[PDB]
């Protein structure tokens, strides 16, 4: 796994930035959506607005971005996915400063939904 080669000038050395979240694990995965649960960062260094969760289909390079969590919850359910397909979910903390350390990219295979398989 190697992808990124990106960066901006005058950027903070992940000092006053929030530490990467706990290895996000697929507590609950569905055929259409996939829920994820992770622990909040102890050192936010300011005030966190929300958590950004990415998701992309196998092969493809780009990915969407869904940021929306409850007031006091680090759980976010991502829907509108494709069944019988490997997806790569991620998690990032966006605080006053900005996006701190990026979490580890996980791979979850959606559950089989009315698969075309001939028996």
């Amino acid at each position: 796994g190697s992808s990124g080669s990106s960066g901006k000038p005058a950027i903070p050395s992940s000092s006053v930035l929030p530490s990467a979240p706990r290895d996000v694990v697929p507590v609950l995965v569905s055929s259409r959506f996939v829920r994820l649960s992770w622990r909040p960062p102890a050192e936010a260094k300011g005030n966190i607005q929300t958590f950004t969760v990415f998701f992309s289909r196998e092969g493809d390079n780009r990915e969407r971005a869904l940021n929306t969590t409850q007031p006091g919850s680090l759980q976010l359910t991502v829907g509108n996915l494709k069944p019988e397909a490997m997806y790569t979910f991620r998690v990032v903390a966006y605080n006053e400063w900005g996006p701190g350390e990026s979490s580890q990219p996980i791979k979850v295979a959606t559950q089989p939904e009315s698969g075309p398989s001939s028996g």
